[PDB]
C-alpha cells in the first residue's frame, strides 16, 4: 500500500500498534463515538484491538491522517468486506471544523476512483449526523438511498443514508421494481395489506377492482406492488416477496397479527443479522418482513 | 385564502391579473425556465394565461413573494390536482441567492403542515437541480424516492427526486420490496440480467449459486430482486415484474436485445404516458421495462 498526500495532509497506512495511542483520542471519546457503530473504547488497548480488527477485514484500506504539525486528527479510508466500496472517516473533537475529514475523505475517494481502479464509492451516514453529511456532500457524494439499521449498543434502530459517488454515472438505471400479485379478490387483499402492512391503494381500476397498486408508503413513489384479479378457481402459484422495513420486528409483527393476517409465528433473527416473520395471503403468496431488530 | 408573513417577506395569494407583469420576469426567463415544466412564456400575456391555469388547479394554492423593498422575487406554494400535496417555487435571476425561496418555501411548508391541515408535502426536483435541492434540504424535505419524467419541450427524459416532509413520521414504514424469482440456473440468470438490465450481483449463496440477489444499480440499497434455484423439472409459473427506468425506452430496449435477451418487440407508448417493452426469462418470467419516453 502507498501513502496519500493532500494539500496539507499526509495520509499513511493505518498501523494499529503505532496509531493506537493517537487515534484513541477519537475512539475513546464518547462525544465522537456518539454516531459510531460501537461505544467509545475503554483504553488505547481496546482501540488497538478494534483498529486491528478493522484493518484485518478483507478489502479494508485505512489511513491515519497526519496533520502538518505531526498531529493526528484521525483516520479515513475504505471499509473491509462490503461488496460495494464503503467509505469511513473519524476525527477527534479537537480537529473538528478544520476541513480535515473533507480533505482526507477527498483523497480516499479520489484515489479509489483512479489508482485504486474502483467504479464507485459509498458512505453510510446516519440521518441526524449533520457534520458527517456535510463532509459527504463536500466530497462529491450524493444520496442514493436510505436504510434502517440497529447498533447492538443502542436502544432502538435508526436511519442510514446511502450517499455515493461514481467514476462515471450510469445513464441507464432502474428506479423501482413493482412486482405483481394475482389475487382472488383485489379489494379484499387491499384492505388486508392496508391493515397488516400499513399500505394504501395508490390506484385501482375496475368495479370491483380488477387491477390495483399498493403503495407501502404515503409518498408518490417508493416500495409498492400491484394486484391482479385471478380469472378462475384454479389455485395460484405463490409469489415470495421480501420487505425491508423500519422499526422493530415486534412492532411490525404486532401490526400484522393485529391486522388479522396469517403470521407464520414470532419473528426470528436470521444469521445475516435480521429479524423476520412471514405473512401469507389466502392465495398462497408469502411476504417476509425483515427488520434490523 | 390567507396571507403568509415571514421574517422579512410577505406572501400574498397569487393574482394572475395583478402579478402577471412582476412574475413574467421569471416565467419569461429561459435561464430560469430551463428547470420549469414548460418553456418560458413569450409575454406577460402568456404568463397571465399560464398562471391563471396553475391557479385553477384543483387544490392549487400559490403565493406571490413580495420583498420589503416592494419587489417580487418570485412565487411559491402548493400545487393543485396532485394526489400527494406538491410544492413549487421559482425566482427571477435577479433574486437568486437571498434566502428568499428558502424563506417562502419554509412558509408554504410550515403553513400546509398546520393551518392547511395537511398530512405532508412533497417536492419533485430534477437530480441536477443543485440550487433547488439545497432549498428543499434547508426547508426540511428529505429524499423519499426517485422517478423519471420527460418534458415535451426537451430532448430526452430525466431523473426526479421525490423529497418529502411529513407532519408526523410513520414508525412502521416499508423500505424496499425484494421479490424472488425461481430460476433453473441462478448463475445463468445473473449473467443475463447483468447484460440485458445492467444489473450487478449483490450476493450469491453457494457454488454453483443456489440463491442470489441482483441489484439493478451500483448502490447498497435500491431496486433489486433475488433468484432462487428450482431443483427438479416441472414448469415455473411466470412472475411479472414492472421496472420503472431512467432513460429512453429505445436505449433500454437496445441494451436488452443486444444482451441477447428475449424481447417481445420495440417499445410501446401506453395510455398512462409511459413507453414499455417486455423481457421474458426462459423460465417464463416477464419483466416489463417502462420509461417516460
Ligand atoms: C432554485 C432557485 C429559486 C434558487 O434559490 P436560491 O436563490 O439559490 O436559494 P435561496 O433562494 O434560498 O438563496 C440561497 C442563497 O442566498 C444566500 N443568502 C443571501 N442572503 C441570505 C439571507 N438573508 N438568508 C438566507 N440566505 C441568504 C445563501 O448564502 C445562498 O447562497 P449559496 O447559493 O451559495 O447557498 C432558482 O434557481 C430557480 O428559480 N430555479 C428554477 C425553478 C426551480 O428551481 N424549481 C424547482 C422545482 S420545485
Amino acid at each position: 500500500t502507498a501513502h496519500l498526500r493532500t494539500a496539507r495532509l499526509e495520509l499513511t497506512p493505518l498501523d494499529p500498534a503505532a496509531d493506537a495511542r493517537h487515534l484513541h483520542h477519537a475512539y475513546g471519546d464518547e462525544e465522537v463515538m456518539r454516531w459510531w457503530t460501537r461505544p467509545a473504547c475503554a483504553d488505547p488497548a481496546e482501540t488497538e484491538r478494534y483498529l486491528t480488527s478493522c484493518a484485518a477485514a478483507p478489502g479494508a484500506r485505512l489511513w491515519t491522517i497526519r496533520a502538518p504539525d505531526g498531529t493526528v486528527p484521525g483516520m479515513a479510508g475504505l471499509l473491509g468486506g462490503t461488496d460495494v466500496p464503503g467509505l469511513t472517516w473519524l476525527l477527534r473533537r479537537d480537529s473538528w471544523g478544520h476541513g480535515y475529514a473533507t480533505e482526507a475523505a477527498a483523497a480516499v475517494v479520489g484515489h479509489a476512483l483512479e489508482d485504486g481502479g474502483l467504479d464507485r464509492v459509498e458512505a453510510w451516514i446516519e440521518a441526524g449526523n449533520r457534520r458527517s453529511l456535510a463532509v459527504a456532500a463536500r466530497v462529491g457524494l450524493t444520496e442514493r438511498a436510505r436504510l434502517a439499521q440497529h447498533y447492538p449498543h443502542r436502544p432502538g434502530p435508526h436511519e442510514m443514508v446511502v450517499l455515493g459517488k461514481a467514476r462515471a454515472e450510469e445513464p441507464l438505471t432502474t428506479l423501482a421494481v413493482i412486482t405483481e400479485l394475482p389475487v382472488r379478490d383485489v379489494a379484499a387483499t387491499l384492505r388486508l395489506v392496508e391493515a397488516a402492512l400499513g399500505a394504501r391503494t395508490a390506484f385501482a381500476i375496475g368495479d370491483p377492482p380488477e387491477f390495483a397498486e399498493a403503495a407501502l408508503t404515503p409518498w408518490s413513489a417508493g416500495p409498492r406492488f400491484r394486484l391482479a384479479a385471478v380469472p378462475g378457481p384454479g389455485p395460484v402459484e405463490p409469489v415470495r416477496l421480501h420487505l425491508d422495513a423500519a422499526g422493530t420486528a415486534d412492532s411490525l409483527h404486532r401490526r400484522a397479527v393485529d391486522a388479522g393476517a396469517r403470521v407464520d409465528g414470532p419473528p426470528v433473527r436470521r444469521p445475516w443479522g435480521r429479524s423476520e416473520f412471514v405473512i401469507t395471503l389466502p392465495e398462497g403468496h408469502e411476504l417476509t418482513v425483515s427488520a434490523p431488530v
